[PDB]
């Protein structure tokens, strides 16, 4: 099954914001670095800048259209590499889904804690996040009708981390 690329070389299309602007954003998006680089490409910057409070960030997997994700359920994961600028930062992840018939939620979030994948270092580390372990929650969630990675607020504390090769992947056939 191929590769579900979410973040590689440029700016993701998507919606990121907060309620008073901690969140570093530019034109309602995660600023792509091409100072801190990993494997010769740029990287995906989430700085929330100071304290207060909500902050949230959309990172479409094609452009808010749906994306069917259920072959990739099984044995799939959610694979990036991260660093943090000091490490131990912790937030919210997981997806968003659409579905327009489902009328107690016409979008539903199946989330984790990111702490809970990785303890991140200020050096690169890859971590694989199983898609078993959110797109099965009975929620209401369908995993043919994805449309979102999602980061938001754990903690009211800021933090630097930065992103690369943000993909889905399955290692079934």
């Amino acid at each position: 099954l191929l590769d579900v690329q979410i973040f590689k070389d440029s700016p993701v299309v998507g919606w990121s914001g907060s309620g008073m602007g901690e969140l570093e954003t530019i034109g309602d998006t995660l600023p792509v670095d091409t100072t801190v680089t990993y494997n010769g490409l740029p990287t995906l910057r989430l700085n929330v800048q100071t304290t207060v409070g909500w902050w949230i960030s959309l990172l479409t997997l094609r452009g808010w259209n749906t994306h069917d994700l259920s072959q990739y359920v099984e044995n799939g994961y959610l694979e990036f590499d991260i660093k943090g600028k000091e490490g131990g930062e912790d937030f919210v992840i997981g997806f968003r889904d659409k579905v327009y018939e489902r009328v107690y939620g016409l979008e539903i979030d199946v989330t984790t804690v990111i702490s809970n994948y990785v303890t991140v270092t200020t050096d690169w580390q890859h971590v694989k996040i199983p898609l078993r372990d959110l797109m099965k929650i009975n929620n209401g969630f369908d995993p043919s009708s994805v449309t979102c990675l999602v980061f938001s607020k754990r903690y009211a504390d800021p933090f630097t981390v930065w992103f690369s090769d943000i993909k889905i992947t399955s290692e079934d056939n």
